[PDB]
Parts: C-alpha cells; structure tokens; sequence
C-alpha cells in the first residue's frame, strides 16, 4: 500500500496543469521530456481487490550521458515523493534479445525473494513495507534488437505503453527511455510455453524501472548505465547483477545481503547451477551432464579455495552483488574506461581488458588503495540457468568465458604489486599475494594443456603397443592419425569457418575424442593389471585413485555428492573436446574481428520536358578548363587500424601458443629432427622411447593429484570455518 | 576527315529542333534520354588547323540490361551515318580505379597502332581511312570508384562532360553512361607526371566510345556489356580485350590481327612483357627480375607447346582477341552465366567457374559443337606492364592467378569428352585429348610441390649431415625449425590476417627461404664435387645440369637469351616462396569471403509544443490487450547461404592440400609413426634414412628434366614451322 507524487501530464485551457483521473498543449518539464499516462481499467479492477504510484507509468527520454543524469536534471520517481524513498539493494538484469521465458524466470525469482524479504518478521531493515526499499533495473539493448514477446510481458506487467518514444528532442539524439512504474501483479509460473501473471492480497509490489536504450552498445555500457546513471540517483546499499534467463534461488537474494553484514565485505557471489529440467530429463544428454558436473566442482572446489585467500573471480552465469560504496571511484573508472593514460597508439593491457569483462571491477575491489575491501562467496545463495545443448552453441559460448578468464589472469598476474599498495593488513597482503601466484600456476598449467594431453595419449599407447604387440600397434598408428587429422581440421575450420556451418564435424570430432579416451582408460587398466599380476603404472593408479577419492570427499564435505556419479563419466568423455575444441576455437577468435546525386526526369505526356543545360559557350570552356588543370597539379580511419591491431594481437597468441606447446612435445619425444640430431652426434664420433617420457608422464600425474589436494584443504576450511 | 549525322540537342520557340552551331525544352528520343552537346572551342582552334561527329559528343542514359540494348531501341554514332560505318575491331579497355598514367599508356599504345594500321600502303582491309573500321570502347567500372585524374584525360580528349548524367529516367534506374565521341588529337608522351596531347596534321582521328558503369560490378559484367552490349550492335569482327596499363607494341594489334587470315583461328593472344623501366633500372629489385625470368619462360616454353597443340589458355596481363563469330552463342553463355541448369542448391562447377574467368571462353571456342576453332599464339605482337614490386601486392595479385589456374585445369579435365563432340578432325580431337592430359599432369605436379620442396630440402640436408658430420648436423635442426616455424606462421597469418598488416614478417620469409636455398646449392654443390674426387648426386648433376643447357637453348632458339643471365639467380633464390608463400596464401583465400521511426520534437519559446497522444482510455485498453495477445498465440538470404557454401569449399580445400601432401611427406620420410610402426612389428616377432629417399630424389629431377625436354621439343617446333 500506499504511493505519491505529482504528475507532468500537459497542460489545458486554464493552462494549470490537469490530472486525466481528476492533440493537447504540452511544456518541457525543466528542458526535458517526462510524460506520465495512465494505466488501463483491466489493471485496476486487480488493483482495488488508490496512491499515484500504481496508477501512472512515468516515460522520460534521456538524451544525455550515463554519467550526466543529474546535471541536465532528470529523476527518478523515487526521489520525488514527499519524503524521499531510500533504497537499500538495486537489482540490475541486462537483456540483449532473450525471450520472455528467460526474462520470466528472472522476474519470477526476483518477485519470490521480495516477497519472502517483505514476510520477515524480525529483521530491522525488512518488514512489512521493505518492497519500499529495493528496485528492479531492466536494462534492454536496444529497441531493434529487443525481442516483442518481452515487451509484451513488460506490457503486461504495466511497465511500457507504446506510442511516446521519440528519436529526438530539440536536435537532441535520444539516447534512452526510461519507464517507471510499481505493480502489484506477480509472476506464480513459468510453463514451456505461458507465463501466469496475477494480482491479489498475497501479491506483493515491485518498483520496476525499464531502461531501453536506442542502439546496441555491448553489456558494458549497460552496466555504465546502471553505475555511472540511475545508482547516482537511487543512491543504493548494494548493486546486484543478474542476466536474463537466471533465475535465483527463493532466498539467494536474501542470503547474499545477509553477507555483507561484515562490514568489509565489498563484493560477494552465490552457487551457479545447471537447470536439469523436469525431473532430470535433461541429464540425458552427455553435454549437458558434462557441464553440470563441471559447474558442481567449479562452485565446490574452486571457489571455496578463492574465497579463503579472499579474492573471487565470479563465474559468468552466476549473479553477483558489490557493496557500492566499494565499487565508487578507480574500480568503475578502469571497469568503464580502460587505463585512461594512452596516447594515439594501442597497448597491450590497457586495449585487451575489455576481454576480462566484470573479473577487473573484482580485482580493483581488493587493490583498493588505502581499503580493506575483500570478496566473499556465498554457498546459501544459488541461481540456476538453463545451459547449451548443442556443440556450436556451447563452443561459442566458451569461447567468451576461455579469453575472458585467460586475459584476467594474466592481468592480474602482471599487476600484483598493487596488493602491496592497498590498505589490507601484513597476513592478508601476504594470502592475497600468494592466491595470485597459485592462481597464475593454474592459468600455465592450462595453457600447455594443448600437450600434456597429446603427450600422455601417445606415451600411453606406445608404450602398450610396444610391451603387449599384439594390435596396439595399428591402434597406436590409427588413433595417431585419427588425432592429427581431427586437430589440423578444427584449427583450420576455427580460422577460416563458423561452428554453426559445420556441426556434424564438430559432433564427430567430440565422439572420436571420446573414443580416443575410452581407449587411454583401457590401456591405463590393462598395463596396471597386468604390472599387478611397472613403477610408473604404480604411480599412475596411485595418483588417479587419489585425486577420484579427493573429488568424492571434497563433495561429500560440501554436503553435494549426487553428482560423482549422475554426471561423471560423460565429463570424463567430454575433456579431451574441452581442451581440443573449445581451446583451440577460444583461441583462434580472441577479438571477433570485422575487417553526388545527379538528377532525375520525369516527362509530360508528350515526352517532353525541361531542363537545366550548360548553354553557354563560356561555361563548356570553364568544365573543360577545370579538367584540364587536375591534369597539371599533380592511413584511413580509427575502426580499421584498431581491426589490424586486434588481428595482429590475434594471430601472435594463436603461433606463440602452438610453438610453445611443440617445444615441450619435442622435447620430451625427442621430435623435430632432435633425435635425429642425437643420432648423427654419436656417428660423428633413432631409440623408440626414452625415459623423459617416464619422467614426464610422473610429473604430469603428480600435478593432477597435488592440484586435487590443494583445493580440497581449501574447501574443507572454507567448510569448517563456516560451521564455527 | 569526314563525318555527319542528325542531332538531339532540344527544341526551341518554333518546336523544329535546332543545333547551336547553326531551362529549355526537350523531348525523349523513342523514350529514352539521348542528347548531343558541342565542344569546347579551345579543341575547334586545333581542329581546323567541318563534319558532325569531330564537333559534337553525344550522351547516352542506357537503363537497360546488357543484351537488350538494341530492343529497348538505344543505338551508337556508327549506324546512324547516310551509309552505315562498318568495324573490323572493336578495342575494349576496362578500368576499375586505373590512375591515368596507366590508362595514358594503354590509349597511346593503341592510338599508335592505329596510326600504323592508317599509314599502311599495300593493304585490302587498311589504308587512309582505316581509323573509321575501329572503334575504342573504354568501360569504367562505377562512378565513386573512377578516379578524376582518368575523367579528366578522358574530358581533354574530348569524350566527356559532365552534367548531364542522370540517376533515373521515368522511374528506371540508369544503369550506363554512353559518351561518344571522334577526336583528333593524340598521345605522343607519357612522363611519369604528365601527358602530352597535341593535335596537327600527323594525327589520326580515334571513334572512342566512354562507357561508365554506375555501380562497381565486376569485370565479367564489363565483359558482359562489351560482348552482350555493344559488340551486338556494332558487329565487330574481332573483339580485342586489354586491362588498362597494359601498352601494346607498336604493331601488336595488327600482328595480333593478321593472326585471323586463317579462317580456322577462333582466338589469339600475344606476348606480355614485364615493364624494365628506364635503362632497365627496376631490374635491381629482385621481385622484378624473378617475375622478368618467369614472364620470359612462360611465353617462350608454355605458349608455344600449348599453340602447337591448338588450345592456349592466355595469361592473364596480355591482350586477347576473339573472332566475334566465333564466341557468339555457347562461349559466351557458359562464360556470363554459368551452367544454366542448377537447382535451388549450389554445385561445384557452376557455383566456382567464376574463379577462371577468361579462360572459360578459350575452352569453349576449342571444344565448340561442329566447328573447328582454334587458339593460336603470335609472337610478333607483344604488351609491355607493370609488376608489383613490393611482397603485399605481389601476394595479392597472384592469389587470383594461382586460384584461376588450378580451377581452369580441373575444369578441362573433368570435361575433356566434349573435345569429341567437336568438329575437329580426328588428328587435331587427338592432338586436344593429349594436351589436356599433360596440362591435368602439370596441375597435378603443382598441387604436390608443398610436399615436393621439403622433401628434396629434408633430404639432401641430412645426407650431407651424415656423410660429413662437421657442422651440418646443427644446419640441419635448425633449418628444419626455421622451416617449421615460417610455414606455421604464413598458414595462420594467410587464414585470419591481411598480407598488407605484416609486410616485414613477409620479407623476412622470404629472406629465410632464398638462404635456405642457398644452402642447398651449396649441399648439392658439395656432395657432387666429393663424389667427383654416389650415383645419386650423378643424377641431381646431370639432370640439373641438362635442365639448365635446355631452357638456355630454348631461349636461344626464340632469340630473347638476355633474360638467361640478368634475371635467373633472383627467379632462383625467389622460387621456394613461390612454392611457400603464394601457394598457401591462395590456397587459405580461394574465395573472398565476407561474412520504426518514432517522431521528434521541436518545442515553442515557451517550451510548449504539441502532440498525438492516446488519451482515450479505450485506446490505452486496446493497446494493452494488443500486447496481452502476443503472450497467448505462441533460414536467412541467400548471400549468406552462399557465403556458407563458399567457406565450407574453401576449407575442405586446404585440408586436403595439407593431407594429401603430408601422405606423401610420411611414405617417403617414414614420418606420422610409420617407422615407429616397422620397429614395433620387427620388435614383435629407427633407421636415419631409407632408399625410398634416394628413389624419391631421384624421380623429383627426372621429371624436371622430362618437362624441361618437353617443352624444348615444344619450342623448336613452333620456331620451325613459323619460320617455314
Ligand atoms: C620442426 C617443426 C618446427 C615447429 C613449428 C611449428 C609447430 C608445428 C608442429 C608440427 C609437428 C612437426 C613434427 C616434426 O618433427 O616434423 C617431421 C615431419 O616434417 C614435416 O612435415 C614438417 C611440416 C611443418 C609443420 C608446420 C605446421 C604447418 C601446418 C600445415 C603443414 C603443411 C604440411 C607440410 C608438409 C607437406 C620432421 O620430419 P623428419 O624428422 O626430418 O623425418 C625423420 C623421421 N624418421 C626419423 C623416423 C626417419
Ligand atoms: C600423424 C599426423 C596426421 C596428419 C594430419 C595432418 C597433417 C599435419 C602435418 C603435421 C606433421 C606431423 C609429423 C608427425 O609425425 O608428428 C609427430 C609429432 O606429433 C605431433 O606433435 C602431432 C601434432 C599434430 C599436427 C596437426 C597440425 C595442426 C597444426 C597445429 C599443431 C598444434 C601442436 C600440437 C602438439 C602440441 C609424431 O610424433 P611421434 O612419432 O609419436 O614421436 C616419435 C619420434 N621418435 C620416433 C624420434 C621418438
């Protein structure tokens, strides 16, 4: 219940202002355009089973910079009330063109969280009017790109009415519209294919805010709109980001605030969940299993080991919250901006980070100078999204997150000192600092991926191939084969094609991949039974056993273990195409690059016409004269020189990749005409394998299980300091 | 001297059209725009020291297809004399954005001859006024991509002014701009800044005929208003095509002409010459000289084997002409449109003759239904351009060379029964058969030259690092890793870079390679010299040793030897990135691929204005159960399927290139695991090198050899039976 304000509608005979409850004269409202219309009846008759809130939708046409609101004096309805409206938490959901069941279920979640915040009963910041003190921010990119099915349930919902957006005002390019209303209907369920929308005592209001901007710029200037503009204005505690299509968990906003009740906490995030559908259908499908199993370990392992140091790295699906206070000053201003120090030319770091999206503001958050500020993670707070199911799809989705999270660590990396300028005690300077390094480790570990797999395969199958004879050495030959045509196809569909042309290629590279390690686990068993019934197969069930068992405890301990066996063996088949497909594809399109009037006739009937002819003589020699002097006097723009740049920063990580990763190859197989070089040495004066490879294969194995150790110590404290 | 006919300037007071020698009113010439407009007096005033056509150039608006010229009822200057001018030649010269130096020498070189052909004494076809048998047809492709300085040539010649070009005519898009035109002054000397026209009693007048494309098509649509356009109401009897640039020798279009004397020639080309500069200065830059060696050679070995048989598939810098008759009807259809018949889908052939543009028409005129054309060859007649001379631009051209070649000879293969359904003898269908056979048998050996340069490289290396051990084991590694590595690159460069980003990486590449094969001189060099003081290096001397005497003696035989000793080290150094660099950049780049308004406002003083706004509550309702229908009733075009299609064929390209060859590279070498495989099924029950090697490196320099003789046999008989 209860609302107020006072109108800008228009004006009429008597020329003071006139309410349409209580082609029209109108008057710019300080220079700008704010029109208020009314609600229609059918919203009404819900309503009175009446303040000026719920009956009036404020459209206002933004024509200014995100970071100028204030100054060319536009509002926002919650400054205008009698007693102006403070708001504790602005929860922001950006859309691109997503359909109104995605943008449904974020609203749906949205609604339930108000709605148990509004029913608590002992709390001192949330009551029964506690909807009062949050607002919803839906910024959509773009009126063309936007999709009808959600501005026809933004409609519904009483938030947009068609008709007043203008293109500009007073040669004023609009750059955004904004419509403001409060609803009092709630969304009760989200089926396939309807959307239940209904009003009634139980319903609970929602401050909504619709911002449409004009043109698609990319997401960043939507959250510069959402930081630099209305959170100037509202003013918030928290600012929480979520995308449409997530929907969170009924107490994961709640839980998440809950978290900064620790006044140090500058930013924090919740669990991120695969949506396995009704009743786990989806489960079915091995790419979906893949990354279920890949997101619960990511949320148990990962995470839980980052926040102990105390610093996160949020996933991309998850929804996240930063204290503003943190946020204000040098972490938006590098998070929007860039390293604003630049001349004419392009720098490495300062033109790539827009690659690291949202991962800087996390950074700039903990470096803070002379701040304490650290980012925790929330295991109450989950948010589950739906996931893709189809192989062009999901590589081009991670080819977002692979450049995205190889960027950030690498900048994070390069910049460590900053730990040491901030305002954080000698300990946690000290943890910050080695988190960072353990944190590079990992990103070097994942960067030789590309050989340490194919090292271990062919070690793997040569060595049984050579121990056994029996038809390990067609099959060792064959998977050879098989493995190169495969790589050399996917390096060159990646460079030169789209996934979305060649699908049934990439489907069967994924099931010879998987083939390929079935294979590597037989041959792995066989040698190990068969050494039972040498050291190195020792090492290697030694080291596998352990880093399973780990994994099962780790989710035993985080109290999630239903997904050791759901879902495990499909991610165990699926590797090999996540570190042969999806690397080489991430990093093969690092950047997405993009490399007078004359006249006219018309005749009369009887063909004829008029025209206007050079007649003269004199003006026959002027033309003539003008031609035949240009035959006597005898870079482009900024976008294209930028396109060069990020392709030649492209292709240079793509041959540094590839050479580095043959090195370690060559070295350890004794290929790239090494071994014949050993050989012709000692004739101054060709092996089948040698013991770098035994050396080799221990050391990678090693790694594995130590990695698995570390992170769960890390998870098994986060759990035990959570219980205390 | 000597002209007339009946203009169609306007009409005045008395409606009885008027000249102005002798805003107004016009009227449409049969329904479309043509208008006649006088000369500058300044050309008057060398005129003199008169007929209709010197005085007046006459526009044309043409707003219809190419091959419907005639039934739209537009016509040209020469059928509209008392008695209607009959063309022996038609010269077209396309432009795209040709500066007009280049343009300047093309028009002098044919201005020239034209003169020559005038002043001829003992001639049925040529004499005084042979100048009215020819006519110069110059076809610039779009208005915004023609540069001023070739407009303004054009303009000092007479044949245009501008005006009175006009975008639309009755609501029909203007496709064309005709300027017609007879001019009497010359070209007689093109600096390298300016052009001196004059114009005396020496000069010989030239029936140009300027025709300005309004949008860039391609040059097969140029060729398509050439051939379907204007060649149909001209009747020429020869068409003659040049590129603009391209300056023919001072009697090449008359000895290209005297050519056709044999009624059984259907076509003809002459020599291209590579431009030397002034006292041959540009013959420093070893770009230049390498392509001197290899214009000399393709002209002295190619051409004349090929003309011998009867098929020639000219090159693409020098001058053609085509006996009208003879491509009229299937040629030409099959060269503008394609296999007529297709579906809705894409097919190889049809959807990729566009790559081997011209060489189409010359496979059509031999293999035409019941008639007997042939091509020949005419050394007398020669065309002198300019090269590129820097790595980009040279890459770039020969990208569509390479391209068109390769698709060109696949198509004569694959379609070689149709030689048999001509209506050659038996002995000539016999002679065609066999030379379609060994040009498939060149194509095949240039699709293996990947494989085959490495090979050679590879292994005279390692011989020369076994058999003498001193340093040539470490030039082997690290030769072998330069090799590697620059290969890698020019791949992941030519697919996702442009050539004109990285020109110092380029240069530097083939740097690399000319000392790679010095270094395999120097081997060569070596091993025969220590052998001398096994028979594997008799062969590699002999064979190269005759390879060398026959290509001196061929071109002794044709008398243009100077080329044997100022340009073959650079055509030698040059030859691995020939075989490196070009082939794999034209491989990756087959086919070019490339991927409601609201209202406004203006406000008063007062900031008042006024609007249309929904006020009705009924409208308001409608418009919400508008957007509340919309959440209860729940490929792209063409160029882009093509495009698709494009890549995939692109792609599936390189991948077999690189396979194919890496086949080879694997038997030969034992490489891809094959003597891991040998060793292991020994072991069941790794050599340096085998004597697959020897036999490999041997077969290499035999066929160089065999093709060397070849085309020497090829040759003498040309020169015999010319001088016969
Ligand atoms: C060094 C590489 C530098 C790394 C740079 C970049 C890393 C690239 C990784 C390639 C792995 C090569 C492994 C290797 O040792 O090469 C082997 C094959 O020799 C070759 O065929 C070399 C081909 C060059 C590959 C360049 C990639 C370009 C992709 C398109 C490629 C187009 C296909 C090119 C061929 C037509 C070496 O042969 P060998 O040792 O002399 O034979 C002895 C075998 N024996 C002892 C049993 C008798
Ligand atoms: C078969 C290929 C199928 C052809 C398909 C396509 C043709 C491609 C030509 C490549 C030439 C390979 C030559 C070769 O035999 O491979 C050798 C190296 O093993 C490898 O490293 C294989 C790497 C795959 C290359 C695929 C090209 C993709 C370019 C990007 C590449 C990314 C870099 C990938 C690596 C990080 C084989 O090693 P080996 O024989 O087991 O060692 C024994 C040596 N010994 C006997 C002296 C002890």
């Amino acid at each position: 219940r209860g609302d107020d304000y006072q109108i800008n509608s228009y004006l009429g005979r008597n020329g003071e202002m006139v309410d349409p409850y209580d082609i029209r004269k109108f008057k710019l409202w300080n220079g700008n355009f704010v029109f208020d219309s009314p609600i229609s009846k059918t919203l009404l008759d819900q309503y009175a089973t009446l303040p000026n809130e719920f009956k009036f939708m404020r459209y206002q046409a933004v024509t200014c910079e995100p970071n100028q609101l204030a100054e060319k004096n536009f509002t926002v309805r919650q400054l205008k009330y009698l007693t102006p409206r403070e708001t504790e938490l602005m929860l922001v959901v950006t859309m691109y063109n997503e359909d109104h069941i995605l943008l449904g279920r974020t609203l749906k979640g949205i609604m339930d969280n108000v709605k148990y915040m509004v029913k608590k009963k002992n709390s001192s910041t949330w009551g029964p009017d506690a909807w009062k003190k949050i607002v919803v921010c839906i910024i959509s990119d773009g009126r063309s790109k936007i999709n009808e099915r959600s501005l026809a349930l933004l409609s519904s919902l009483g938030c947009y009415q068609d008709g007043f957006a203008k293109d500009e005002i007073n040669e004023k390019k609009v750059a955004m519209h904004v419509y403001e209303h409060t609803t009092m209907i709630n969304i009760t369920n989200i089926s396939e294919s309807e959307v239940s929308l209904e009003c009634n005592q139980g319903t609970v209001p929602i401050q909504l805010l619709f911002c449409l901007k004009e043109q698609n710029q990319k997401k960043i200037n939507s959250h510069r709109w959402a930081f630099e503009g209305f959170a100037e204005l509202l003013r918030p505690n928290i600012v929480t980001l979520l995308d449409a299509g997530t929907m969170p968990g009924k107490d994961s906003i709640y839980q998440l605030w809950r978290e900064f009740r620790n006044p140090n906490v500058g930013g924090a995030c919740g669990e991120i969940r695969t949506d396995l559908g009704k009743r786990f259908v989806k489960l079915l499908n091995p790419l979906v299993a893949s990354q279920n199993f890949e997101y619960k370990m990511s949320n148990i392992l990962d995470k839980t080991t980052e926040s102990n140091f105390g610093f996160i790295t949020v996933l991309p699906g998850a929804f996240s919250a930063y204290r503003f206070e943190a946020v204000r000053g040098q972490p938006l201003q590098k998070y929007f901006y860039g390293e604003i120090m630049e001349n004419e030319g392009f720098h490495f770091f300062s033109s790539n980070m827009y690659l690291a999206e949202d991962r800087i503001l996390c950074f700039e958050v903990v470096t803070k100078k002379n701040c304490n500020w650290i980012l925790k993670y929330c295991r109450s707070s989950y948010a589950s999204t739906d996931v893709p199911e189809r192989v062009p799809e999901f590589i081009l989705q991670r080819r977002r997150w692979l450049n995205g999270s190889f960027f950030a660590s690498v900048y994070s990396f390069c910049h460590f000192y900053r730990v040491w300028s901030s305002g954080h005690n000698i300990g946690r300077k000290l943890l910050l600092t080695v988190e960072f390094f353990y944190l590079f480790f990992n990103t070097l570990i994942s960067w030789f991926s590309l050989s340490s797999f194919f090292l271990v395969f062919r070690i793997l199958t040569v060595s049984i191939a050579l121990a056994y004879h029996s038809a390990f050495n067609v099959l060792s030959v064959i998977f050879l084969w098989l493995y190169g045509i495969c790589t050399l196809s996917t390096f060159i569909l990646s460079l030169g094609n789209k996934p979305k042309s060649t699908e049934k290629f990439y489907v069967l590279t994924c099931v010879i991949f998987a083939v390929m390690m079935i294979y590597m686990i037989f041959c792995s068993i066989f040698m190990s039974v068969k050494s039972f019934q040498t050291e190195a197969f020792r090492d290697i069930v030694i080291s596998l056993g352990s880093t399973y068992c780990l994994y099962l405890i780790s989710s035993i301990i985080y109290l999630q273990p239903w997904h050791m066996l759901t879902s495990f063996i499909q991610y165990i088949l699926l590797s090999p195409s996540y570190i042969n497909v999806l690397n080489i594809y991430a990093f093969c399109n690092v950047h997405d690059l993009s490399w007078n009037p004359l006249g006219k006739i018309n005749t009369t009937e009887d063909g004829t016409f008029k025209m206007e002819v050079l007649v003269s003589s004199s003006e026959i020699q002027a033309n003539y004269d003008k031609y035949l002097k240009v035959l006597n006097d005898f870079e482009p723009s900024y976008d294209e020189k930028k396109t060069g740049y990020y392709a030649n920063v492209r292709s240079l990580v793509i041959i540094f990749w590839v050479i580095t990763n043959f090195i370690i190859v060559a070295v350890v197989l004794e290929t790239g005409g090494i071994a014949d070089y050993i050989a012709m040495k000692s004739i101054s004066t060709i092996p089948l394998m040698t013991s770098k490879a035994s050396i080799y294969f221990n050391v990678i194995l090693w790694l594995v299980a130590l990695s698995a150790l570390i992170r769960f110590i890390g998870c098994s404290i986060y759990m035990i300091v959570r219980f205390f």
